[PDB]
């Protein structure tokens, strides 16, 4: 496809250096050597190179998520990508979203996987809002790759919540902290059956139960329907203390 070959990539540069992009699309599927050449230079980026990095990638990886090339090429494409990733790992909500949408896609690769899980795990430990902001984005894409996820952060993510269980009760930080968290809980809540003995009594009960108390309704509707499919299938003793006492 040398004739049509070429026309892609002519956009694709002209784009590039641009950061339009959507009728990069129509035209690829009415039917790409600029990966390596220029996807090296987003490994470079440098301040606000990363800035451009964040919404540049954002404009054209969409472009080729919906295209067929991860799916048929994938290494030289993570070759090129591999550590993009970390350069908008951070300091940009754009470019994790952007890259949470190639997370998503790209289970659906296993060198790939320990790559951003090897990333991703130490910037979850990095705790000990921005730092969990930012790092909550990643594992979410993580977490829904697979049914499951390891246990051992599972523990990990428990912490996570003692941290805004002091943190959000300040009484618009408040907001995005609130915003954050009930994503956090609800990808955990699934699985919720890592047996350390402690969720029923704390997790569960102390966290909810404390959640009650708290003065934003929209967090609340989360939990009741995170407890609404819990019951379609805990037993009847965890739901009866999550539910009268709500």
């Amino acid at each position: 496809d040398k004739q049509h070959t070429d026309t892609v990539v002519n956009f694709l540069i002209r784009v590039a250096c641009q950061v339009l992009s959507r009728r990069c699309v129509n035209l690829l599927k009415t039917a790409s050597e600029l990966k390596l050449q220029w996807f090296d230079k987003l490994l470079m980026t440098v301040n606000y190179g990363n800035i451009c990095t964040g919404l540049e990638v954002l404009s054209f990886l969409l472009t080729v998520l919906q295209s067929p090339a991860i799916l048929s090429s994938f290494k030289p494409l993570q070759r090129g990508i591999a550590a993009c990733m970390t350069c908008g790992n951070t300091k940009v909500l754009r470019a994790v979203h952007s890259l949470l949408s190639r997370l998503m896609s790209i289970f659906p690769y296993e060198e790939l996987e320990c790559l951003y899980a090897a990333v991703g795990k130490v910037i979850y430990e990095g705790l000990t809002p921005s730092q969990l902001f930012g790092t909550l984005m990643i594992l979410k894409s993580a977490c829904s790759n697979n049914p499951s996820y390891i246990d051992r952060l599972i523990s990990v993510f428990m912490r996570s919540l003692q941290k805004m269980v002091r943190e959000h009760l300040n009484p618009a930080t408040s907001g995005t902290s609130e915003l954050v968290m009930l994503s956090l809980e609800l990808v955990k809540t699934r699985l919720a059956v890592m047996s350390m003995e402690m969720r029923k009594n704390f997790i569960q009960a102390i966290l909810t139960s404390l959640i009650e108390k708290s003065p934003d309704a929209k967090i609340l509707r989360a939990v009741v329907k995170i407890v609404e499919e819990w019951v379609k299938n805990p037993t009847l003793r965890e739901k009866s203390i999550l539910l009268v006492k709500m």
